[PDB]
């Protein structure tokens, strides 16, 4: 099935793999705001990125949001996004907004790739095909309204999870039709 498409200046890509073992300028953390240590990507990315990224994640928190950006640390990235789960707002507009946060910090950054989980998804608010679309919504309206801006987005999939790779590969099918 479908796994990349380009959009004018902007490449989408679907991968199978590990979100803590990607190279990229920017890779994407899902996290609870108030605990770092809990969820299959935030597990992940910390064990990755090292003790250093905890500690300057919980410096960075306590001097101030949907985003709070830190350095790699060992990832192969140069900052982590981390997309903060606040508990008192719907979680289909954390989504959205949060994407849409994301999608503005890389021109902010002069970001040329950014690596995201499967964003929205593995909960119980928000079916799969619902994260998809938001996901997708968000990337193409960027793609529209900061049409110079050139940027490879890469949601990456755990390799186990085939019905979300399912589930975003038919929205880019859908996508890539109706751009065509």
């Amino acid at each position: 099935s479908m796994n990349a498409m380009v959009v004018n200046n902007l490449t989408l890509q679907i991968v199978q793999g590990h979100i803590e073992w990607q190279t990229a300028d920017v890779i994407v953390n899902s996290v609870n705001p108030h605990d770092i240590t809990v969820g299959p990507v935030a597990k992940s990315i910390l064990q990755q990125a090292g003790v250093e990224m905890k500690s300057e994640f919980l410096a960075t928190k306590a001097k101030q949001q949907l985003v709070l950006v830190t350095k790699g640390f060992n990832l192969f990235c140069k900052y982590i996004y981390h997309v903060l789960w606040h508990s008192e707002f719907p979680k289909p507009q954390i989504l959205k907004h949060a994407m849409k946060e994301c999608l503005e910090k890389c021109i902010e950054q002069n970001i040329t790739s950014i690596s995201f989980p499967a964003l929205g998804t593995g909960n119980m608010e928000i079916k799969k095909e619902t994260a998809a679309e938001i996901l997708f919504d968000e990337v193409l309206t960027f793609a529209k309204d900061h049409v110079k801006h050139q940027l490879t987005v890469k949601f990456v999939i755990f390799p186990t999870d085939l019905e979300i790779y399912k589930a975003f590969s038919s929205e880019m099918a859908k996508r890539s039709k109706m751009l065509s």
